């Protein structure tokens, strides 16, 4: 799955808001609109038996051109709240889980 960060543009939101995966999978974090963002794992609703710190981007590494991405194989069965630390109170947050 490549999540849309930049929702149509008109809706400043991932597409999709809620998914889920396997374990050992990847997932594909990439712009759209609304320049710039980054995806930042939650470190108060992630699964315990993991670090944010291995899955979020570097507080000061962001994604500016239309063209760019991230990328993370991710792992442990639970729910994954990832949101994009300038947006996620204006509502950018999405829901991955590994179930
Ligand atoms: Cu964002």
């Amino acid at each position: 799955v490549e999540v849309l960060l930049g929702g149509g543009d008109g809706s400043l939101a991932f597409l999709p808001g809620d998914f889920s995966v396997a374990s050992g999978e990847e997932i594909v974090f990439k712009n759209n609109a609304g320049f710039p963002h980054n995806v930042v794992f939650d470190e108060d609703e992630i699964p315990s038996g993991v670090d944010a710190a291995k899955i979020s981007m570097s507080e000061e590494d962001l994604l500016n051109a239309p063209g760019e991405t991230y990328k993370v194989t991710l792992t442990e069965k639970g729910t994954y709240k990832f949101y994009c630390s300038p947006h996620q109170g204006a509502g950018m947050v999405g829901k991955v889980t590994v179930n």
